[PDB]
RNA sequence: UGUAGAUA
């Protein structure tokens, strides 16, 4: 290194100014703790005195953009620079993006950039993801990427990610980083867009919500969906009650489901498990006993009606003392007061 | 008694 950044390791200067430091910009922003000197004095620091900074960021822009360290000061830029720089910071990444979007460092800065720049400069810096859709949504850095695009840009500029997701929803909707992107979709993108993917979503509605993540995209549009779509969710898991609040996913969504119904739906969701009666004993009985089934039951409660629920108790005095014996079972014996 | 994304 340079004695003036071994002085600055060594602590050899306290107060230590950006000024002090011209021509050796670069090497402090690739070394931790100058990078870290930088970030600071940047917040609180003259116009000259960023400026100065940036000049030096700005021919080996990209190679900061992609260093361990150089990467929160081409962020800082963007956080407390001025306009004209942030759009020169733009330029220097013009047909860079989709390379920055894949590297671990480069992205924190594309998704800062996406986050202080008018929507032309962001509206430009999504289009080089075009037909590359699939792999970024895919991708351990590119995932947040996209999802900052999809929570940032105007939505009309993003019609280009719905297309590339078109019979490609299951896949993803059951994909680690595939299924986030697709609840970013579902909190913002528009009616135009949002039909497509819920149409799918339905395709595979009884697969998804046993799926290791499939269900959290069922259980999103059950929390946040229009009305429309909670009924026909709630109708594929009416009937199938019992065969899902045993399931250790699908559970987590019948539990959704009873909170997110319709009042009747809610009500005859609820009623048809303190009557469908299933083999030696009743229906719930087994729902009680179950490892991930109770959950479900002790929610049947929650949501209901003092009427409805009056009727849940009653059905439940006829093995108080029968849920003593199954631990599964002790969280329910807690409630019947 | 029960489930999910990347930096010093």
């Amino acid at each position: 290194r340079s004695r003036l950044l071994e002085d600055f390791r060594n602590n050899r200067y306290p107060n230590l100014q950006l000024r002090e430091i011209a021509g050796h910009i670069m090497e402090f922003s690739q070394d931790q703790h100058g990078s870290r000197f930088i970030q600071l004095k940047l917040e609180r620091a003259t116009p000259a005195e960023r400026q100065l900074v940036f000049n030096e960021i700005l021919q080996a822009a990209y190679q900061l953009m992609v260093d361990v360290f150089g990467n929160y000061v081409i962020q800082k830029f963007f956080e407390f620079g001025s306009l004209e720089q942030k759009l020169a910071l733009a330029e220097r990444i013009r047909g860079h993006v989709l390379s920055l979007a894949l590297q671990m460092y480069g992205c924190r800065v594309i998704q800062k950039a996406l986050e202080f720049i008018p929507s032309d400069q962001q509206n430009e810096m999504v289009r080089e993801l075009d037909g590359h859709v699939l792999k970024c949504v895919k991708d351990q850095n590119g995932n947040h990427v996209v999802q900052k695009c999809i929570e940032c840009v105007q939505p009309q500029s993003l019609q280009f990610i719905i297309d590339a997701f078109k019979g490609q929803v299951f896949a993803l909707s059951t994909h680690p980083y595939g299924c986030r992107v697709i609840q970013r979709i579902l909190e913002h993108c528009l009616p135009d867009q949002t039909l497509p993917i819920l149409e799918e979503l339905h395709q595979h509605t009884e697969q998804l919500v046993q799926d290791q993540y499939g269900n959290y995209v069922i259980q999103h549009v059950l929390e946040h969906g229009r009305p429309e779509d909670k009924s026909k969710i709630v109708a594929e898991i009416r009937g199938n009650v019992l065969v899902l609040s045993q399931h250790k996913f699908a559970s987590n969504v019948v539990e959704k489901c009873v909170t997110h119904a319709s009042r009747t739906e809610r009500a005859v969701l609820i009623d048809e498990v303190c009557t469908m009666n299933d083999g030696p004993h009743s229906a719930l009985y087994t729902m009680m006993k179950d490892q991930y089934a109770n959950y479900v039951v002790q929610k049947m409660i929650d949501v209901a009606e003092p009427g409805q629920r009056k009727i849940v108790m009653h059905k439940i005095r006829p093995h108080i003392a029968t849920l003593r014996k199954y631990t599964y079972g002790k969280h329910i014996l807690a409630k019947l007061e």
